[PDB]
């Protein structure tokens, strides 16, 4: 069902994350981690303390798709096991819990606009662009359900 998903997304904040390659999204899906540039690290740390859930919606540059979405489970932290990001600065590491590892083509989100980016289609935005609550909620509900994920453990972290 979609009820636990809606519960996780209640009053959440949403951020568009743009990866330059598929390899970095693969690492994030395998290890439950993300790292970003300092400007966005600051925004995400501020958001993590401000909201019951912070959702990252991932899109690989030039792919024409989103590759899934995940919820921050921590603020960024330095040290830890090194992540071999295939780079084209990546300071702290956020731990993330994946909510959906399935893709969504941009053609399916054409009816959603982001008020925080001039009401342009939600696929449009720089890395770190915040997505308004209603737009982000509907975008997440468009993804195919990911039956491999159990949101019970995520709900307990809120
Ligand atoms: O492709 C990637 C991987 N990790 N951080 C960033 S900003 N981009
Ligand atoms: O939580 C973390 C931090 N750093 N590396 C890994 S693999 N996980």
């Amino acid at each position: 069902g979609t009820s636990k998903l809606k519960y996780v997304l209640q009053d959440a904040r949403f951020f568009l994350i743009k990866s330059n390659n598929h390899e970095n999204v693969s690492l994030a899906k395998a290890k439950g981690v993300w790292s970003t540039l300092p400007v966005n690290e600051k925004k995400l740390n501020l958001a993590f303390r401000s909201a019951r859930s912070v959702i990252l919606i991932f899109s690989v540059r030039e792919s024409g798709k989103f590759q899934g979405f995940a919820r921050l489970s921590s603020e960024s932290h330095h040290g830890g096991s090194p992540i071999h990001w295939v780079l084209p600065m990546l300071g702290g590491v956020f731990k993330i819990d994946w909510i959906c590892r399935r893709e969504l083509p941009f053609t399916k989100s054409a009816h959603l606009t982001n008020p925080w980016n001039e009401h342009k289609p939600v696929k449009i935005g720089r890395d770190g662009q915040e997505i308004e609550l209603e737009c982000g909620t509907q975008l997440c509900l468009l993804f195919p359900p990911d039956e491999s994920i159990d949101l019970y453990q995520v709900i307990h972290k809120m």
